[PDB]
């Protein structure tokens, strides 16, 4: 298994794989991911800071963007209370054993240069482009402000500033990502992470929506919110069940059933875990319990380090 | 004839007067207008600075705003060519015989402060409302850029930014600066000067649509242009020649004519050569000699002082 092929396990896409191949070659390299700050931190967060530390595990320093002036241009609030839940999550995103540094946006983003940048930026990009690019991010609003196109360019010129050879988030940030590689210069690699479909099912999962576990979840919580999941027999498609057995568990995984229902069930891969499922031979509530129990043990040391 | 009267004489709407008159009673007030830099200074630019020689005139600083990040904004180049036009353009003011200030927007319009408000106010400015505050300035584009949206709350804040009381600005900048006493604390009275009709009479002059007289055009260039003129017997709405009689002779007004259709005429105000013209009583041809010859005296000190 190449550290190519570690950085590309469980990631939806990779622009360019020809590109990364090239990046590796180098002794000094750096990935960076940006995030609005968020009062949860989620499995979301989790899955992706997952994929920073694979980077970093192949020799990347790793910079994580506490993006704090993009969270206020998506009118998340006022900076100040912006940039102190950032602050939490740094404490987060360390209690998972991240080696990385962190930087607030707004350090460098109201730089007369950057300002310079994101101005003929604007002169490239189409109010059409820049609004597509923002369809999965912007905040709900019947009345939308120019604070959201100004967004995605602050985002394309914030890759170019600080000189990161590639650039990790999700697939909701892909129109962005395209973005930056048609108008800069230097074409940043872009690492696309999945994104989790919410507990009920019903579409992705998000802090404003309720539907994600969050990595400090009491244990009791998370059974709670497993019990009640989306979770249809046979059906692998947009099972949040599923997928935190995807893209969490290690395996070989061992299910614990009664002996009337089969009893004790050991997997030795997720690729077998579907089939089993798809094949109905593992039950949904059976399914349920070891991703809980599972889970819990994996976000165990995260809980205890923040309630330490 | 109040200094109020004075100011308000020629203009299309004061906003409002109300807040003029207050402003008035200060012993230091200050009035603005911003131009992008063009390669030519018109007679629309001469109307707006003969204002400001008003506004001087009843006492207030007058600050010439040279704006080149708002024309880099609205798609005419570079900022260093742009600059170049814009200490054109000064020398031209100066030669208009305005005592002023001259400033470039770039000077504080990048510092850090400056932007912060820029994206306060991009928060609070809808797209619908940006894109219909630029319909009569923003430079044609089948592909509208994000450039096009900034550019108006970057005037917003121009005005609160350098703490003007007054700002003065053709009909075109009223929705911005109907968006600048909306969003700010403290409301700027706004002074609009009338648009002119271009020379065909087919649309407003314009730098860009070469339908205007240049403050420099030669005499013959003047007397061709005007020859040239849309200009129907006993038609005044959308009449060029009659505008330039409106707002640049001074009167009471001889017209030089032939014994033979009725001999020289003196008027002793524009409101009497409307009446003239409305009547029939004055022909075009007559009446565009005049306003030629009246026209190239006028501009000839501006003329001799750009050649000199
Ligand atoms: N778009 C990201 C946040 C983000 C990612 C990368 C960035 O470079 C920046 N930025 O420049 O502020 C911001 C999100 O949805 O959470
Ligand atoms: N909109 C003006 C230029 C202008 C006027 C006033 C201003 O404050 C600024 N500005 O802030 O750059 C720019 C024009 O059409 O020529
Ligand atoms: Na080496
Ligand atoms: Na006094």
């Amino acid at each position: 298994m190449d550290e190519f092929e570690m950085i590309k396990r469980n990631t939806s896409e990779i622009i360019s794989e020809e590109e990364l191949r090239e990046v590796l070659k180098k002794d000094e390299k750096s990935a960076h991911i940006g995030f609005e700050p968020s009062g949860k931190i989620h499995l979301g967060h989790y899955l992706q800071i997952k994929k920073m530390i694979d980077l970093q595990n192949a020799g990347f320093d790793i910079i994580i963007l506490l993006a704090d002036l993009c969270a206020y241009l998506n009118q998340k609030g006022e900076l100040d209370e912006i940039r102190k839940i950032g602050d939490y999550n740094k404490k987060v995103f360390e209690a998972m054993g991240l080696k990385a540094k962190y930087v607030y946006g707004s350090e460098f983003q109201l730089d007369k240069d950057y300002t310079l940048n994101v101005y003929r930026l604007a002169l490239k990009t189409t109010l059409k482009r820049a609004r597509r690019s923002m369809e999965l991010i912007a905040r709900e609003d019947e009345n939308p402000k120019v604070a959201e196109v100004i967004y995605p360019i602050m985002q394309v010129n914030s890759a170019h500033y600080r000189g990161v050879d590639v650039a990790v988030g999700g697939m909701e940030q892909r129109k962005i990502h395209m973005l930056a590689r048609e108008l800069l210069p230097k074409k940043v690699v872009c690492i696309h992470n999945p994104v989790l479909t919410g507990l009920d099912g019903e579409g992705k999962m998000s802090s404003s929506k309720g539907n994600f576990i969050a990595v400090d979840d009491s244990p009791e919580e998370i059974r709670a919110k497993i019990k009640k999941a989306y979770c249809p027999a046979g059906v692998v498609e947009g099972n949040p069940i599923m997928e935190i057995a995807k893209y969490f568990l290690e395996y070989p995984l061992t299910i614990k059933r009664p002996e009337k229902f089969g009893g004790d069930l050991t997997v030795n891969s997720y690729e077998e875990l579907e089939s089993l499922f798809k094949n109905k031979e593992l039950h949904p509530m059976d399914l349920k319990n070891a991703v809980a129990e599972e889970l819990i043990k994996i976000l165990e040391p995260i809980r205890k380090r923040l309630l330490e």
